[PDB]
């Protein structure tokens, strides 16, 4: 089987896009690209679409799992928060893309241990203000899955000790505490 079979994921996958358009709401204007499951069809949708890099500000790339959508009204994102990493525009060249497939491999590579669960998805923004790479996990006050993806998270990009990440409740966003966790 392993010459023909494709290799299955964990998860099922679905990869959003966001066009501001001041036009429309904010999510009307958020919308479904495709969904995946395997090894194969993720490199199949990563290959065909831009870097993120490239995308014009004011969109957004989200990767979450089927069935939860990127937002925080989404049962699964309530008491939830986000793994928060800011980049200058400097960043955007040199870090933006290279973060942000990393942090795709993280999500579908379940590379979180048991709290891997804990894991809902993950959003980069691109503005021209700075762009924004973020891990939503499903709920804020589970001290020891926030923190132990904080750890792996920021290994995984290979972020320096000298650098400092937070974790912020979407509650907290959504009306406009900021840190509940830093590693």
């Amino acid at each position: 089987p392993e010459h023909y079979i494709k290799h299955p994921l964990q998860n099922r996958w679905a990869l959003w896009f966001f066009k501001n358009d001041k036009s429309k709401t904010w999510q009307a204007n958020l919308r479904l690209i495709s969904k995946f499951d395997t090894v194969e069809d993720f490199w199949a949708l990563y290959n065909h679409i831009q870097l993120s890099s490239n995308l014009m500000p004011g969109c957004d790339y989200s990767l979450f799992k089927d069935g939860i959508e990127p937002m925080w009204e989404d049962e699964k994102n309530k008491r939830g928060g986000r793994w928060l990493i800011t980049l200058n525009k400097q960043q955007r060249r040199s870090d933006l893309d290279r973060f942000w497939l990393e942090t795709l491999l993280c999500l579908i590579g379940e590379s979180f241990d048991d709290y891997s669960d804990d894991v809902c998805g993950a959003v980069v923004n691109v503005r021209a203000k700075g762009d924004k790479i973020a891990i939503w996990t499903t709920e804020c006050e589970n001290r020891d899955a926030v923190t132990h993806i904080g750890r792996v998270y920021k290994e995984r990009l290979g972020l320096p000790p000298k650098i400092v990440i937070g974790y912020q409740s979407h509650a907290d966003t959504a009306t406009k505490t900021k840190n509940r966790f830093v590693v």
